[PDB]
């Protein structure tokens, strides 16, 4: 499975931020970046101008959400055809923070995942348990139902990205935290979608640091990450990717 | 107080739609946008080219939502810095269509207001009674709650224009009388000079019904209408200026 490190830059970033991506582009221009797959999301109002910065290159660009219609009355919503035309690849849904702030479902998710496909994006699906849930013991069946309510039955290797939050630790988890989580998520893929639950690329989604890279992103069945702060500077980002140099 | 007329795409408009506020700033750069103002509300992802689009032109900007906080940890939400460094001089807050869908509180949106002032935009404030407030027979009492909540201790007459949506007509087929019009906005000019004084006597009030080519001499005529947050009818230049010629005086 070729290795995706994508980064949420979540609700940072305007018309200066634009260098960082030009520079992480830079960065994967030799053979590191001929070995990996990398996807910047954006905010929704530097997609387009992101998209010129990034003509020529490796690297894709996300969205952080979209809607499960192609238009409509729905003020302040972005469909995900905005996001296509615009210039993105992919889309980050399901991220913790829309679930819990704005109470997105599992079923809206599925909705917004089938409209992402048919938009013509990569959907980068997250999943995870908060501390309550994991306290008391219900991590994977949280994690259970999470896949199987957000995830519509076309799931193939190339539409889908799932990434795992441990919304819990928001603590750090341990190697074997993570380890158990992506067998989890790998087995239950399986189950359901067969073979191609096997290639469906896991990313890991909590606290990734040049620091933790090599040791969080070696763990069997972690496929990549959704690297948050550390790939709003170029360097930061660039020495997460540095993992997969062999 | 001048004029304007303000317009929501909702979730429509792509790089193709650029060319609708090309013809909306030449339908403007005659007599008639002399006399008053104009915004058209675009979707976050369309916004900086619409920016290019309309450089030098008299046709506003605005975003149709924008976050409390400046920046953070808020997967798919856009600050109100990020709108105004992509071209937007307005951002619309508290749609009823974001009230009823994303549950916003009046609470959230006093602050998405007060992060609005401070990253330099003029708040399109909405409020509006539903078809059920209306029928508990407590229309004026539901708008009052609204302006009071949504509405930060530090209103001015420039940072912050108040849409009146009249939910209850939505869906109906059935269009508001001037009746209804005169007494909501009555009403809304009232409380604002209760709470505001002076300042209130100047805020923009627009009329955020339907309002079409059709209608829009009668309503607009209304006294304590400043203006117009127009919906499906700014979606086509020849509508949204068809509203507007209603100023040619």
């Amino acid at each position: 499975i070729r290795p995706l490190v994508a980064g949420n830059w979540k609700m940072n970033g305007k018309g200066e931020s634009l260098t960082e991506l030009r520079a992480i582009a830079a960065g994967l221009s030799s053979d590191l970046g001929r070995k990996l797959d990398a996807v910047i999301c954006v905010p929704a109002t530097l997609l387009s101008r992101a998209a010129e910065t990034l003509e020529g290159e490796t690297v894709g660009l996300g969205g952080q959400d979209a809607h499960f219609k192609t238009s409509g009355a729905h003020t302040g919503d972005i469909s995900p055809e905005m996001l296509k035309e615009a210039g993105a690849t992919h889309v980050i849904l399901g991220h913790s923070e829309r679930r819990t702030d704005h109470h997105e479902s599992n079923k809206l998710i599925c909705a917004k995942t089938e409209a992402a496909w048919a938009a013509g994006l990569v959907a980068i699906v997250c999943v995870g348990e908060t501390a309550s849930e994991r306290k008391a013991e219900r991590a994977l069946d949280v994690i259970g139902d999470q896949l199987s309510g957000s995830l519509p039955d076309g799931v193939t290797a190339e539409n889908t990205i799932i990434a795992y939050e441990p919304v819990w630790a928001i603590l750090t988890p341990t190697v074997q935290d993570v380890r158990a989580a992506h067998a989890f998520m790998r087995e239950q893929l399986i189950e359901r979608f067969g073979a191609k639950g096997a290639h469906l690329r896991l990313l890991y989604g909590g606290s990734v640091k040049p620091s933790n890279a090599a040791e969080l992103l070696g763990v069997a069945d972690v496929d990549g990450a959704l690297v948050g702060g550390a790939s709003l500077k170029a360097a930061d980002f660039l020495a997460i990717c540095e993992t997969y140099r062999n």
